[PDB]
Protein backbone atom coordinates (compact mmCIF):
# COMPACT_ATOMS: atom_id res chain seq x y z
CA UNK A 1 0.00 0.00 0.00
CA UNK A 2 1.24 3.19 -0.71
CA UNK A 3 -0.17 7.24 -0.94
CA UNK A 4 -0.94 7.57 -4.78
CA UNK A 5 -4.45 8.84 -4.98
CA UNK A 6 -6.73 9.18 -7.34
CA UNK A 7 -4.71 7.11 -10.20
CA UNK A 8 -6.45 5.06 -12.91
CA UNK A 9 -4.83 1.65 -12.84
CA UNK A 10 -3.37 0.76 -16.86
CA UNK A 11 -2.08 -2.09 -16.06
CA UNK A 12 -0.11 -4.59 -13.16
CA UNK A 13 2.20 -1.89 -12.71
CA UNK A 14 1.60 1.50 -14.22
CA UNK A 15 -1.21 3.64 -13.08
CA UNK A 16 -1.97 7.35 -14.47
CA UNK A 17 -3.39 10.72 -12.94
CA UNK A 18 -4.32 13.69 -14.76
CA UNK A 19 -2.37 15.90 -12.03
CA UNK A 20 0.50 18.69 -12.20
CA UNK A 21 3.79 16.63 -11.32
CA UNK A 22 4.44 19.77 -8.98
CA UNK A 23 1.82 19.64 -6.88
CA UNK A 24 1.67 15.85 -6.98
CA UNK A 25 5.08 15.81 -5.64
CA UNK A 26 4.47 18.11 -3.01
CA UNK A 27 1.88 15.99 -1.53
CA UNK A 28 3.06 12.32 -1.80
CA UNK A 29 6.71 13.50 -0.98
CA UNK A 30 7.73 10.34 -2.88
CA UNK A 31 11.10 8.19 -2.81
CA UNK A 32 11.49 9.00 -6.39
CA UNK A 33 9.98 11.79 -8.78
CA UNK A 34 11.45 11.78 -12.24
CA UNK A 35 12.50 14.92 -13.90
CA UNK A 36 11.84 15.56 -18.01
CA UNK A 37 15.97 16.19 -18.03
CA UNK A 38 17.81 17.21 -20.87
CA UNK A 39 22.04 15.99 -21.18
CA UNK A 40 23.24 19.36 -19.57
CA UNK A 41 20.56 19.23 -16.43
CA UNK A 42 19.64 23.03 -17.49
CA UNK A 43 15.59 22.81 -16.08
CA UNK A 44 14.72 25.90 -18.07
CA UNK A 45 10.72 24.47 -19.74
CA UNK A 46 8.85 22.07 -19.25
CA UNK A 47 8.61 19.66 -16.58
CA UNK A 48 12.32 21.03 -15.42
CA UNK A 49 11.49 24.01 -15.57
CA UNK A 50 8.36 23.65 -13.29
CA UNK A 51 10.08 21.23 -10.81
CA UNK A 52 13.35 23.20 -10.59
CA UNK A 53 11.10 26.45 -9.66
CA UNK A 54 9.31 24.53 -7.18
CA UNK A 55 12.74 23.76 -5.51
CA UNK A 56 13.58 27.71 -6.08
CA UNK A 57 16.56 27.19 -8.22
CA UNK A 58 17.90 24.72 -6.00
CA UNK A 59 17.88 21.76 -8.04
CA UNK A 60 19.66 23.69 -10.66
CA UNK A 61 22.68 24.53 -8.38
CA UNK A 62 23.07 21.14 -7.55
CA UNK A 63 22.60 20.13 -11.22
CA UNK A 64 25.36 22.44 -12.18
CA UNK A 65 27.96 20.99 -9.93
CA UNK A 66 26.94 17.62 -11.30
CA UNK A 67 27.73 18.60 -14.81
CA UNK A 68 31.25 20.52 -13.76
CA UNK A 69 31.84 17.33 -12.11
CA UNK A 70 30.76 14.59 -14.22
CA UNK A 71 30.03 15.82 -17.55
CA UNK A 72 26.52 15.21 -19.98
CA UNK A 73 24.70 12.82 -19.60
CA UNK A 74 23.57 10.40 -22.58
CA UNK A 75 20.65 10.62 -24.22
CA UNK A 76 18.50 8.05 -23.03
CA UNK A 77 20.91 7.79 -19.17
CA UNK A 78 19.82 9.47 -16.40
CA UNK A 79 21.65 10.46 -13.01
CA UNK A 80 20.19 10.30 -8.81
CA UNK A 81 20.05 13.71 -7.35
CA UNK A 82 18.67 15.17 -4.74
CA UNK A 83 14.49 15.53 -4.59
CA UNK A 84 14.73 18.39 -2.32
CA UNK A 85 11.76 19.67 -1.33
CA UNK A 86 9.72 17.79 -3.35
CA UNK A 87 10.99 13.96 -2.69
CA UNK A 88 13.73 11.77 -1.36
CA UNK A 89 15.49 11.53 -4.82
CA UNK A 90 14.88 13.26 -8.33
CA UNK A 91 15.86 10.65 -10.95
CA UNK A 92 16.63 13.45 -13.86
CA UNK A 93 16.16 11.29 -16.69
CA UNK A 94 16.90 11.79 -20.49
CA UNK A 95 14.63 11.17 -23.53
CA UNK A 96 14.81 11.57 -26.86
CA UNK A 97 14.00 15.14 -27.67
CA UNK A 98 12.72 14.95 -31.57
CA UNK A 99 12.89 18.94 -31.88
CA UNK A 100 16.60 17.79 -32.01
CA UNK A 101 16.75 15.20 -34.32
CA UNK A 102 17.38 12.69 -31.76
CA UNK A 103 16.73 8.83 -32.21
CA UNK A 104 12.84 7.49 -30.60
CA UNK A 105 14.40 4.12 -30.12
CA UNK A 106 16.40 6.06 -27.08
CA UNK A 107 12.90 6.34 -25.54
CA UNK A 108 12.99 2.69 -24.23
CA UNK A 109 16.65 3.01 -22.82
CA UNK A 110 15.04 6.28 -21.06
CA UNK A 111 12.38 3.92 -19.83
CA UNK A 112 14.57 1.16 -18.58
CA UNK A 113 16.10 3.96 -15.99
CA UNK A 114 13.05 3.21 -14.01
CA UNK A 115 13.25 -0.37 -13.24
CA UNK A 116 16.70 0.62 -10.89
CA UNK A 117 13.61 1.85 -8.62
CA UNK A 118 10.79 0.07 -6.89
CA UNK A 119 7.97 3.25 -7.39
CA UNK A 120 8.08 6.15 -9.16
CA UNK A 121 6.34 9.54 -9.88
CA UNK A 122 6.83 10.52 -13.12
CA UNK A 123 6.15 12.09 -16.56
CA UNK A 124 5.89 10.90 -20.25
CA UNK A 125 9.24 10.98 -21.16
CA UNK A 126 9.87 12.53 -24.23
CA UNK A 127 6.37 14.04 -24.32
CA UNK A 128 5.45 17.89 -24.15
CA UNK A 129 8.11 20.48 -25.52
CA UNK A 130 10.19 17.11 -26.47
CA UNK A 131 8.21 16.76 -29.15
CA UNK A 132 7.40 13.01 -29.12
CA UNK A 133 3.94 11.40 -29.74
CA UNK A 134 2.60 10.87 -25.99
CA UNK A 135 0.73 8.19 -26.86
CA UNK A 136 3.51 6.59 -28.14
CA UNK A 137 5.19 7.65 -24.69
CA UNK A 138 2.77 5.74 -22.73
CA UNK A 139 3.20 2.44 -24.67
CA UNK A 140 6.47 2.03 -24.68
CA UNK A 141 6.45 2.81 -21.27
CA UNK A 142 4.23 -0.16 -20.22
CA UNK A 143 6.38 -2.21 -22.49
CA UNK A 144 9.54 -1.25 -20.53
CA UNK A 145 8.88 -0.44 -16.87
CA UNK A 146 8.20 -3.17 -14.59
CA UNK A 147 8.41 -1.29 -11.17
CA UNK A 148 5.65 0.17 -9.73
CA UNK A 149 5.28 3.98 -11.96
CA UNK A 150 2.82 6.77 -11.52
CA UNK A 151 2.32 8.79 -14.42
CA UNK A 152 1.35 12.33 -14.27
CA UNK A 153 -0.35 14.14 -17.16
CA UNK A 154 -0.10 17.85 -17.05
CA UNK A 155 -3.10 18.95 -19.52
CA UNK A 156 -6.52 17.46 -19.30
CA UNK A 157 -7.24 16.91 -22.65
CA UNK A 158 -4.15 15.04 -23.37
CA UNK A 159 -5.19 12.56 -20.08
CA UNK A 160 -8.38 12.27 -21.67
CA UNK A 161 -7.06 10.95 -25.11
CA UNK A 162 -4.45 8.39 -23.63
CA UNK A 163 -6.91 6.15 -21.35
CA UNK A 164 -9.23 6.66 -24.15
CA UNK A 165 -6.69 5.31 -26.76
CA UNK A 166 -4.89 2.75 -24.00
CA UNK A 167 -5.00 -0.39 -25.46
C1 LIG B 1 6.28 15.73 -19.86
C2 LIG B 1 6.50 17.14 -20.37
C3 LIG B 1 7.72 17.45 -21.01
C4 LIG B 1 7.96 18.74 -21.50
C5 LIG B 1 6.98 19.73 -21.36
C6 LIG B 1 5.76 19.43 -20.73
C7 LIG B 1 5.50 18.13 -20.23
C8 LIG B 1 4.17 17.87 -19.54
C9 LIG B 1 3.11 17.35 -20.54
C10 LIG B 1 1.84 16.87 -19.82
O1 LIG B 1 1.98 16.03 -18.90
O2 LIG B 1 0.78 17.37 -20.23
N1 LIG B 1 3.72 19.06 -18.81
C11 LIG B 1 4.02 19.31 -17.53
O3 LIG B 1 4.70 18.55 -16.86
C12 LIG B 1 3.49 20.59 -16.94
N2 LIG B 1 2.82 21.48 -17.71
C13 LIG B 1 2.36 22.60 -17.16
N3 LIG B 1 2.45 23.01 -15.89
C14 LIG B 1 3.13 22.11 -15.12
N4 LIG B 1 3.41 22.19 -13.78
C15 LIG B 1 4.11 21.07 -13.35
C16 LIG B 1 4.28 20.23 -14.42
C17 LIG B 1 3.66 20.87 -15.56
Amino acid sequence: VNSFSGYLKLTDNVYIKNADIVEEAKKVKPTVVVNAANVYLKHGGGVAGALNKATNNAMQVESDDYIATNGPLKVGGSCVLSGHNLAKHCLHVVGPNVNKGEDIQLLKSAYENFNQHEVLLAPLLSAGIFGADPIHSLRVCVDTVRTNVYLAVFDKNLYDKLVSSFL
